This record gives structure tokens, sequence and C-alpha cells, in this order.
């Protein structure tokens, strides 16, 4: 159900000396120069992988674009961060640069103001004392699917995940709209403004570092979360509909039963269609974050140095949908 590439070891090598050269000349991925000159520098990347990119982003059912076999040395990389503030270290940083590079080819990348710092390029590790949260940081405790910011218009259209480490293959989880169980009435239903969609904890002051916990854009955070819009959560054509949708942060209007109903019983097709994606060390994943909602496995974390750690990155197709929401400014979105 995604569309799959695997990159000859001269691709995966030329790749892997553009990522490096970019980290050799800027100081870093997210400074406005490397983000305005990442799209074009993407260019130079091996043609069978820009061609695929460019297909495949135009195929209409594809819940993901994979791409296998980047190389990423262990002793190298050297040890998985304790958390992700201290997380930009100098073994991931070319690793850092490659995954903005491929980024470029499908859209523009952004950050939150208000999720790890206003960092565009992001990471996935498990924090020790968060095992059970509801963050991407967790591990014992499964990673519910969700539509990445979905509380958001401005969410991303794709979401780039790069495995920089995966030693016991634990599984990404994903599923589209499961159009072939939906009847027509609660699909229906479902295509009305009738749900509620709070934002994450992500988003939360308490999962910032404690400078960044005066900014005005936790105010916005704030009313979505005490008072959020009426929204659908399936757009568009009927026949292949977007997805908006968070299984831990989604509830119907209020008294509305129907609405519930049709939630209820999307949520428990979602659950008997959720299939697995193993991000092997090296493999980059886009996912449509229209298409398909996404989440993790429960795991056991190690916390001895190789835990499992993914470098993350959101995408849209067009930044100047979110000029209402630009904070940081463009790039890092977020509101009072
Ligand atoms: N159903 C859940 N858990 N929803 C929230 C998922 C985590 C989202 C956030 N971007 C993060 O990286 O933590």
């Amino acid at each position: 159900p995604w569309s799959e590439f695997r990159l000859t070891p001269a691709e995966a090598a030329a790749a892997a000396a553009l990522a490096a050269r970019c980290a050799q000349r800027y100081d870093e991925t997210d400074g406005p120069e490397f983000l305005l000159d990442a799209p074009v520098i993407a260019h130079e990347l091996p043609r069978r992988l820009r061609t695929f990119m460019a297909r495949a982003r135009l195929d209409a059912w594809p819940h993901a674009l994979v791409v296998r076999g980047n190389p990423v040395d262990d002793a190298a990389l050297g040890s998985t961060p304790v958390h992700w503030r201290t997380a930009r270290t100098p073994g991931s940083r070319p690793l850092s640069f490659l995954l903005m590079l491929y980024a470029g080819l499908l859209g523009d990348v952004f950050g939150w103001a208000t999720q790890q710092d206003g960092r565009v390029v992001t990471d996935v590790l498990p924090i020790k004392g968060g095992e059970h949260t509801l963050v991407s940081s967790s591990s014992r405790q499964e990673l519910g699917w969700h539509t990445e910011d979905a509380f958001s218009p401005y969410r991303a259209d794709y979401v780039g995940l790069l495995s920089l480490r995966n030693p016991d293959g634990v599984a990404t989880t994903l599923a589209g709209v499961p159009l072939d169980d939906l009847d027509e009435r609660t699909l229906d239903v479902l295509f009305q403004e009738r749900f509620l969609i709070r934002p994450d904890d992500s988003h939360l002051q308490v999962n910032n570092s404690t400078a960044q916990q005066g900014r005005v854009e936790f105010e916005g955070i704030a009313q979505a979360a005490d008072r959020p819009e009426p929204v659908a959560i399936l757009t568009g054509h009927r026949a292949a509909p977007h997805l908006r949708v968070d299984g831990d942060f989604s509830a119907p209007a209020e008294g509305d039963e129907e609405a519930a109903a049709a939630l209820g019983t999307l949520r428990k097709l979602i659950d008997a269609s959720l299939y697995e994606l193993v991000l092997d060390q090296g493999d980059v994943a886009f996912i449509d974050n229209r298409r398909a909602v996404h989440g993790r496995r429960a795991f056991q974390p190690r916390y001895d140095g190789r835990d499992r750690w993914l470098k993350r990155i959101n995408i849209t197709r067009d930044l100047h949908r979110s000029r209402k929401a630009w904070a940081g400014d463009s790039r890092v979105l977020g509101q009072r």
C-alpha cells in the first residue's frame, strides 16, 4: 500500500556525498540559507531517485513513499541521545541534511513554534520516564494512529521520517480510509463539520524547553484545546477522501450522537485495517498525511545508547497556505 524505491549502492553514496557537502557548507539545516537552497541543491540528487519522487507523488493510491538503502555507520553516528534537546549530534548531522534534501523534492519544510522548540528537523526517540505518554518519545505504550497535527488547518501534507537506527525492527503503523467498509450514511456524516480535534500533547508547554514556555504561540494551542471548532473528518472526493483524525484527541461535537456513532465506527475500522511498515536503519519514508493516519507499535526501550532513533520533518505543498500562522516566521507556525 506504499510506493517503494531502493537506492543502488552508487546512488546511495552520491546522495550521502551531497548531504555531507551541504553539512560542510551550511551552519545548520534550519537556518534561512539552507531552508531556501535545499530544494535547488536537491536537483543534484541521483536522477532515478528524482524521477521516482516526482512520479510517486502524483500517483493516486500510495499511503507513503519509501526510499531504502541509505548507509548509516553506527560508530560514526554515536549513541542515541537521551532527549531531543541534545539530539543534534555531529554523527547525525549529515543525515539531517540528507532528509531535508529528500524533503525538498516533495515540498516546503516547516516546524511549529510550540513543538520541539520550533525546530524544522525534529527527533523521535524514547525518553526515560515518558514511556506511557501520548507523544512520539513514548515506547512501552503504543503511539496511537493519527493525522499529524490533526487540530491544525496548516498541518503537513507529508511527514518525512529517516531511521538513524532501529535495531529491534519496531514498526511504524499506517492505515488509509476504510472505504471498503464505510456505509454511505456513516460516510456522509464523516464529511460533515461535526467533530472536535484538539491539539496533541507535543504542543504543551511542559514538552518544550523551559525557556520557550512564555512564547505567545502557546496561547493559540490553549484556545484550540479549550474551544475547538467543529470540523469534518473526511474531505474532497467521496471515492478517495482525505482524512483528518487522531484516535486519542478526536471527539464528536457536543451532544451529537450520530457523529459519535460515525467516529466510533471509524475507530473500529481503522483499528482493523492498521498495518506495519518497519523502517530499518537508513530507510526514509514520506507519509501522505492526507491519505493515511500513522503511529508506532509498543516497544521496550533499551536506554543503553542504541535506542531506535528517527529524524523527522513536516512538509507542505504550499507554505503560503499558512500565512495567518507564520510566527518564526514563515517556517515556524503558531498563533496567539
Ligand atoms: N494519538 C496520539 N498519540 N497523538 C499524538 C501523536 C504524537 C504527535 C507529535 N507530533 C509527537 O511527535 O509527539
